[PDB]
């Protein structure tokens, strides 16, 4: 046991309300590493995954700290804080967005693990679905490491189902796969034909939800979103004239239709769409002052 595991395992976990993890506007800038770990325990707990799958407290704690350690702190955007935020967006969409009741327990378990694990060992966009296969391999390696086996409570049939959902969810975070598959999702939604009871559409919806969470910095209150956009710029460049129009371009091409679609699946996800619209206005106004 390290010092960090001792302290995390012994801490009280504040409630979801106290931690503000149910809010689509959540920000981690003021949180220490230990506080993000406690937030992550609270997500597992309030989705009832600790109960329903009999996770030992110290095992969940070691797993969370192994995940965190296998992100690189030296990478400006694709690091533990991005993974932590993606998972918090998943938690908020499940709870405040009322997605929880559309999904099975095994799907929710797989979505939360995938959210936290989907960029593992990223070295920055400039450093040379190959990447997402590697993120999944890292995720599996951690799930199988001694003392980290948070899925040990599942039966082998549950285990196999969950692992395959995790893998598809992490593979879905490849934006090239999102662009190839979203047309079918938009098509089903515009024809009022979308139906989650169909396995094929369910898997499609889980893929889209992963992308919505992965991108969700774009939905945050403008001061937060501006700061996150700075991290992205740092990673893309360090490893400003045209940035506003590039942001508008990314919002239109990638984000707006996804959050509109998800609001059609669940009206309680509207704050994501609303936040993305408000950011597009701010960036456009700046783009017009070139
Ligand atoms: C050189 O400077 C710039 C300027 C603009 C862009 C375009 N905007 C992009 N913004 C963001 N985020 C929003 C805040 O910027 C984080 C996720 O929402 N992710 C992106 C972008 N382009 C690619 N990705 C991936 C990392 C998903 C790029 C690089
Ligand atoms: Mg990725
Ligand atoms: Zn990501």
């Amino acid at each position: 046991e390290t010092r960090e595991l001792q302290s995390l395992a012994a801490a009280v976990v504040p409630s979801a309300q106290t931690l503000k993890i149910t809010d689509f506007s959540f920000s981690d800038f003021e949180l220490s590493d230990l506080e993000t770990a406690l937030c992550t325990i609270r997500m597992f707990t309030d989705l009832n995954l600790v109960q329903n799958f009999q996770m030992k407290h110290e095992v969940l704690c070691r797993w969370i700290l192994s995940v965190k350690k296998n992100y690189r702190k030296n990478v400006a955007y694709h690091n533990w804080r991005h993974a932590f935020n993606t998972a918090q967006c998943m938690f908020a969409a499940l709870k405040a967005g009322k997605i929880q009741n559309k999904l099975t327990d095994l799907e929710i378990l797989a979505l939360l693990i995938a959210a936290l694990s989907h960029d593992l060992d990223h070295r920055g966009v400039n450093n040379s679905s190959i990447m997402e296969h590697h993120h999944f391999d890292q995720c599996l390696m951690i799930l199988n490491s001694p003392g980290n086996q948070i899925l040990s409570g599942l039966s082998i049939e549950e285990y196999k189902t969950t692992l395959k959902i995790i893998k598809q969810a992490i593979l879905a975070t490849d934006l090239a796969l999102y662009i190839k598959r979203r047309g079918e999702f938009f098509e089903l939604i515009r024809k009022n034909q979308f139906n989650l009871e169909d396995p094929h559409q369910k898997e499609l919806f889980l893929a889209m939800l992963m992308t919505a969470c992965d991108l969700s910095a774009i939905t945050k209150p403008w001061p937060i979103q501006q700061r996150i956009a700075e991290l992205v710029a740092t990673e893309f460049f360090d490893q400003k004239n045209k940035i506003p129009s590039m942001q508008v371009g990314f919002i239109d091409a990638i984000c707006l239709q996804l959050y509109e679609a998800l609001t059609h699946v669940s009206e309680d996800c509207f704050p994501l769409l609303d936040g993305c619209r408000k950011n597009r206005q701010k960036w456009q106004a700046l783009a017009e002052q070139q």
